[PDB]
């Protein structure tokens, strides 16, 4: 896929922080109410945004941070974070402040950071 979730040329591992990331952050902002528009790539044909991907270079989303916590495809936490930043930034260029999708965004974002700064390590 693009983003990718698979790499055989690229360590990968699973460490306590990593599983924190998969236990604790990904897991608790799946269950949370405002979460499924993230949960897969943004469909820009459904959602009547022809300029997505003129705009916004480097997709992600919480199903791709999920497969790839699964596939044991990071080494860092630290990229883990990236890929929810990309997430939470992609909405915030994209979007104007006003969109539900922002508030959204920011909702989980908050939890997200929270949860990393509690992360133990
Ligand atoms: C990840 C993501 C990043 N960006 C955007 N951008 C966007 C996506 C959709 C409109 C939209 O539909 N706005 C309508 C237009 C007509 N008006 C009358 C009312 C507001 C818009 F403004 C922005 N979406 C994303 N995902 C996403 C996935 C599923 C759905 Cl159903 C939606 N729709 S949503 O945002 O409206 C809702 C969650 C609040 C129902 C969005």
């Amino acid at each position: 896929s693009m983003p990718e979730v698979s790499n055989p040329s690229k360590p990968g591992r699973k460490t306590n922080q990593l599983q924190y990331m998969q236990n604790v952050v990904v897991k608790t902002l799946w269950k949370h109410q405002f979460a499924w528009p993230f949960y897969q790539p943004v469909d820009a044909i459904k959602l009547n945004l022809p300029d997505y991907h003129k705009i916004i270079k480097n997709p992600m989303d919480m199903g791709t941070i999920k497969k790839r916590l699964e596939n044991n495809y990071y080494w860092s936490a630290s990229e883990c974070m990236q890929d929810f930043n990309t997430m939470f930034t992609n909405c915030y260029i994209y979007n104007k402040p006003t969109d539900d999708i922002v508030l959204m965004a920011q909702a989980l974002e908050k939890i997200f950071l929270q949860k990393v700064a509690q992360m133990p390590q």
